[PDB]
């Protein structure tokens, strides 16, 4: 509900997010 197949919609570091899933 929380594995790695996150976004980064904005400020492409990590450590932004989205709500996307795997």
């Amino acid at each position: 509900a929380g594995t790695m197949r996150v976004t980064y919609p904005d400020g492409q570091k990590p450590g932004q997010s989205d709500v996307e899933k795997d």
